[PDB]
């Protein structure tokens, strides 16, 4: 539908919706697996030191879990096709509005181009290249890779800035200048990876612009991931770009539902939902980001039995956990960090910190960072699907990005790192910053937010022996894998359909 049938406003809104909702066609793929969020999240989380997918029988899960996928990877095709599809939609909107000079359309085009740029970043970060097309048409996309792609995204962002909303002036959910600046800061931070030439001075500069804007850090970390993060100034003042989610109106199995339902199982107190999928749990390496010595991690003694009765309600579960100091609040206290939103209690069965074999959901601690509970205690909209928004872009990213840029430039990054540690009410403060502390802090601050893999690759820790974590590369204590795994392969299906695309080095 074009011309007189083109619903500009409607298509504009759908532009943003692709970030958090699945439409309504790949073979053997549940609709709930096609989302922009879920596919990119898995590609940047499942293979990392942050988490594990409990149901390994699911297609392509073992491959992603241990960094052993191939060009026939179903989950690689999923994110590749999803990213490409969203872009064709943006190109369509831009083509249909081309030539329109009214203030309204200009702003919409700026934001759409912002959204397209973000998508091209994922292509660049995940594949080092992307099936490029500036317009909507029949023509096969051409290949745009590395430096040229990097330069295109940067140029897009630089060109559309002037037309975007001032920081915190756009309707909640839409991207403003600070979102623009944050994306560029991320690009610059990883410029070394994408172009072979680092540019930390620029990453620092754009990070400072974001930090110097109206955005501010939420005083209660957990609130950023709660049901009312779209009706709480404390959380909203930090969320530069949210992915709206609603228990009744905006549902997505791969949306906040994925982060809440996917990390819970029946028996856990305060599930915030009626459905616990028991899918995502933390690896020992994740827990170690909060407990350098895993022996300090509050755990139930192995010689203590868990009653088969009397543990049916949250009240009973909590009381039992308190007796053994294993309530999440007890986990946070022992961790001396508000971000230690983990659970080792008996709700759902005995938990392990590390496992000799990936058997089930309880082989690692549970992650209760995402919640379908409002900080003000008010009712949520639905008993199953969460109202919780996904704060894709948070101000915290600017502090860690500037901190990393300063450190790599030979300066003192303690100031920026302690800004986040202070917010999380950390008992331990950083006296000096090391590469190790930085990558560890990136995990403590952003675990389960869909970016882990990218930070690891930048630190040369994703495939190498520089950092081995439980189950990395398929080995209990971790093992390395080929360096070509730092980039996902181009789906064989697209290699076959578009001769313009060349496979990434290393893959067959
Ligand atoms: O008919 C269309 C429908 O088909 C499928 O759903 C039906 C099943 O095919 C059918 O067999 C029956 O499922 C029951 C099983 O038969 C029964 O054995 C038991 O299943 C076990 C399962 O065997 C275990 O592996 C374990 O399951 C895990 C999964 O392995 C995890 O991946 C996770 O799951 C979640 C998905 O990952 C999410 O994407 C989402 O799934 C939704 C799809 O994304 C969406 O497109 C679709 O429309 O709805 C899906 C949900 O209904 O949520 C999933 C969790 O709900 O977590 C589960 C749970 O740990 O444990 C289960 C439970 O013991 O029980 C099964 C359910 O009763 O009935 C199914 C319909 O309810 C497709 O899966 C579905 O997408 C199609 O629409
Ligand atoms: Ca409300
Ligand atoms: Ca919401």
């Amino acid at each position: 539908q074009t011309g007189g049938s083109f619903d500009q406003q409607g298509v504009f809104v759908k532009g943003y919706a692709m970030l958090g909702v699945t439409g309504q066609d790949l073979d053997g793929q549940d609709e709930g697996e096609s989302g922009f969020y879920r596919t990119t999240f898995n590609c940047n989380e499942l293979p990392t030191d942050e988490c594990l997918w409990a149901w390994q029988k699911n297609q392509d899960i073992p491959q992603l879990t241990s960094i052993s996928w191939s060009p026939s990877s179903q989950r690689t095709e999923w994110v590749y096709v999803r990213l490409g599809y969203d872009i064709t939609q943006y190109n369509f909107f831009l083509d249909q509005t081309e030539g329109m000079t009214d203030a309204e359309t200009l702003r919409q085009r700026a934001e759409i181009r912002f959204l397209r740029a973000l998508h091209y970043w994922y292509f660049l970060d995940l594949f080092g290249k992307a099936p490029f097309k500036e317009h909507f048409s029949n023509d096969l996309p051409v290949e745009k890779k590395g430096t040229e792609l990097y330069t295109y995204i940067q140029n897009e962002l630089n060109e559309i800035e002037a037309d975007m909303y001032e920081p915190r002036q756009a309707p909640f959910g839409r991207a403003d200048k600070a979102a623009n600046w944050l994306l560029r800061a991320r690009l610059y931070l990883n410029a070394g990876v994408y172009t072979g030439q680092t540019d930390y001075a620029k990453a620092e500069e754009y990070a400072s612009k974001v930090i110097g804007s109206a955005y501010k850090l939420c005083t209660n970390y957990s609130e950023l991931f709660m049901a009312d993060n779209d009706e709480n100034e404390n959380a909203m003042q930090e969320i530069i770009l949210p992915i709206r989610q609603d228990g009744v109106k905006t549902r997505n199995y791969g949306g906040s539902t994925y982060l809440v339902c996917g990390t819970r199982v029946a028996g856990m107190p305060r599930m915030g939902t009626t459905n616990g999928w028991s899918c995502i749990f933390a690896r020992a390496a994740m827990v170690q980001k909060f407990f350098s010595n895993l022996e300090d991690v509050p755990m139930l003694p192995a010689d203590v039995e868990i009653p088969t009765k009397g543990l049916d309600t949250d009240e009973q579960i909590d009381a039992f956990d308190a007796e053994h100091g294993i309530r999440t609040e007890d986990m946070i206290k022992a961790a001396g960090d508000d971000r230690a939103l983990l659970y080792s209690g008996v709700g759902g069965g005995r938990r392990k910190i590390q496992t000799d074999a990936i058997s089930g959901f309880t082989d690692g601690l549970s992650i209760v960072k995402w919640q379908n509970y409002r900080s003000d205690g008010k009712p949520v909209s639905h008993a199953t699907y969460p109202d919780t928004d996904i704060p894709l872009f948070r101000l915290a990213e600017a502090y860690l990005t500037r901190a990393e840029a300063i450190f790599r430039q030979g300066g003192d990054a303690t100031g920026d790192i302690n800004e986040l540690r202070k917010r999380a009410n950390c008992t331990r403060k950083v006296q000096t910053v090391t590469e190790q502390e930085l990558i560890d802090e990136w995990a403590r601050e952003f675990y389960l937010e869909g970016r882990r893999r990218s930070d690891l690759v930048r630190f040369g820790m994703f495939t190498t022996n520089k950092y081995l974590w439980d189950w990395k590369g398929g080995a209990m204590n971790g093992t390395s894998v080929a360096s070509y795994y730092n980039k996902y392969p181009i789906p064989v299906s697209d290699i076959n359909n578009n001769r313009n695309m060349s496979q990434n080095e290393g893959y067959k």
